[PDB]
C-alpha cells in the first residue's frame, strides 16, 4: 500500500526488489515486471569487463575520435587527443554515466550479444542487452530489448559485487567506483540515513523511466541490495527523482 500510494502520488509504475543479505528478508513490488534498464546496465558491463581482464590489463589505452562520441560524453570528450585506459573508461562510465565510455567498453567485450552471453553464463536469463548507447534507452511498452526486472538486476549486481563472479580485489574496484558515483545524490542516497554507505548506478530512459540500483551498508552488518525502477505511460513523460528517494524510505522501514 505504501508503494501503491507512491504510484498514485507520482503517476507512475514502480518496480522494487530489495534483499537484506544478512537475513535473506526481501521487499518486493512488481519485482518481475520489465523496465528499460537504461544506464544501470553500465554496472553489469563493468562487472563483465573485470571478469575478462586482470587489473594490470585495465591500463591498456583506448584511442577514439569524435565519431565515437554520442549524446553524453562528460569525460570522454576531454580526452580525444590521448585516448583513455580501460580503467579510466570504467570510472567515467560508472561515476559520470558517460555514454561513449559505455560504447567503447562494450566494443572491448564483444558488443551487446557478448554481454548477453556473459550474463546468461552468470545465471541471468532475464536481462536482455541488444543496442549501444544512446538507442538502448528507446524502449516501447511491451518490447523486451534492453530490459530487465528489479529481481534480475539485484541478483546480477549481487553476483558481481558481493559473491563469486569476481575475485575480491576486482569486487573492491567495482564497489569503490559505485560508492563514488556523482549522479545519485537525489535517489537511493536520499532515502538512506547518514552514515549509511551506498554504491549506486542510475539510469533514465524514454517513457519517463527513472532507475537506481545499489548496495547499502548499514553501520553494522550485512549489505542490502536494492533496485528501484519506474516508468510512466507517456513517451516523453518527465520523471521526478523524489519518487526513488521516497520508495527507498519505504523499503528501509519494511526491512529495518
Amino acid at each position: 500500500d505504501d508503494f501503491a500510494k507512491l504510484e498514485e502520488q507520482f503517476d507512475a509504475k514502480l518496480g522494487i526488489f530489495a534483499l537484506d543479505t544478512g537475513t535473506n528478508r526481501t521487499v518486493a513490488y512488481r519485482p518481475d515486471e520489465r523496465f528499460a534498464f537504461a544506464s544501470t546496465i553500465k554496472a553489469l558491463t563493468v562487472g563483465v569487463l573485470l571478469q575478462q581482464k586482470s587489473i594490470e590489463d585495465l591500463n591498456q589505452r583506448i584511442t577514439y575520435t569524435r565519431d565515437d562520441l554520442v549524446n553524453y560524453n562528460p569525460i570522454t570528450e576531454k580526452h580525444v587527443d590521448t585516448g583513455m585506459t580501460l580503467k579510466e573508461l570504467a570510472d567515467a562510465s560508472l561515476r559520470y554515466s558517460d555514454n561513449a565510455a559505455q560504447n567503447l567498453i562494450l566494443k572491448q567485450i564483444g558488443g551487446p550479444e557478448s554481454l548477453k552471453k556473459e550474463l546468461r553464463k552468470i545465471g541471468d536469463e532475464v536481462t536482455n542487452p541488444e543496442r549501444f548507447e544512446p538507442e538502448l534507452n528507446e524502449v516501447n511498452p511491451g518490447e523486451t530489448q534492453d530490459t530487465s526486472t528489479a529481481r534480475a538486476l539485484v541478483t546480477s549486481l549481487r553476483a558481481f559485487a558481493l559473491e563469486d563472479k569476481l575475485p575480491s580485489e576486482k569486487r573492491e574496484l567495482l564497489i569503490d567506483w559505485m560508492k563514488r558515483n556523482t549522479t545519485g545524490d537525489a535517489l537511493i542516497r536520499a532515502g538512506v540515513p547518514d552514515g549509511w554507505e551506498v554504491a549506486d548506478k542510475t539510469g533514465a530512459a524514454s517513457y519517463g523511466t527513472r532507475n537506481d540500483i545499489a548496495i547499502i551498508w548499514p553501520p553494522k552488518g550485512d549489505p542490502v541490495v536494492l533496485a528501484v525502477l519506474s516508468s510512466r505511460d507517456k513517451k516523453d513523460a518527465k520523471y521526478d527523482d523524489k519518487l526513488i528517494a521516497e520508495a527507498t524510505k519505504v523499503v528501509m522501514k519494511a526491512l529495518n
